[PDB]
């Protein structure tokens, strides 16, 4: 029940690498399910996350080329059904009213977008809309200074809480979010 959330991990012709304590973290966390939104640094974090969870579902961002990746699923943990998408292609983008757009035509109550590469959390009319940012803090045209950043959901029922955690001037900052 335990679900991590994350992340447009690449850029074309940019480098930039997951920090190990990341890695470290989560190799460890008894990850039951991973929900990622695409943009992967070719196979190489494909197996990563496989290493990670029993069951991983990624979706398509727009650099990604790895064969057969849908643009959308939806996936039940607990009482949530969750939607999952990159996010580039709601426009006008992050929009609040667009976003809740998709989420009524997903039929879900978790909706989980990217593209920003900026981690939030938010409840508008008892859904929920979760951006895990960029794993890595990669280059953006929408935010100047990303840091690298996941999420970490425990699921239990209706029971949702939201383990925020971001990479700042060196050190790891983790933020919790309850939700009933």
């Amino acid at each position: 029940m335990l679900v991590l959330v994350i992340g447009d991990f690449h850029v074309p012709h940019r480098s930039a690498a997951i920090p190990q304590v990341f890695l470290d973290r989560l190799n460890t966390g008894r990850i039951q399910t991973v929900l990622c939104t695409g943009n992967l640094c070719g196979k190489e974090t494909y197996d990563i996350l496989r290493t990670l969870a029993r069951e991983v579902h990624v979706v398509k961002g727009d650099f990604d080329e790895m064969q057969g990746l849908n643009e959308t699923e939806v996936i039940k943990i607990g009482n949530f059904k969750i939607g999952l998408m990159h996010g580039h292609q709601v426009i006008p983008w992050g929009d609040r009213e667009a976003l809740a757009i998709y989420q009524r035509q997903l039929d879900v109550d978790i909706l989980i977008t990217g593209h920003t590469h900026k981690l939030e959390t938010k409840e508008v009319g008892g859904k929920y809309f979760l951006n895990p940012g960029s794993a890595t803090g990669a280059y953006s045209p929408l935010v100047d200074n990303p840091v690298p950043s996941f999420m970490l959901l425990e699921i239990n029922d209706s029971e949702l809480t939201i383990y925020e955690y971001t990479l700042v001037d060196g050190s790891v900052k983790c933020e919790r979010v309850d939700f009933n």
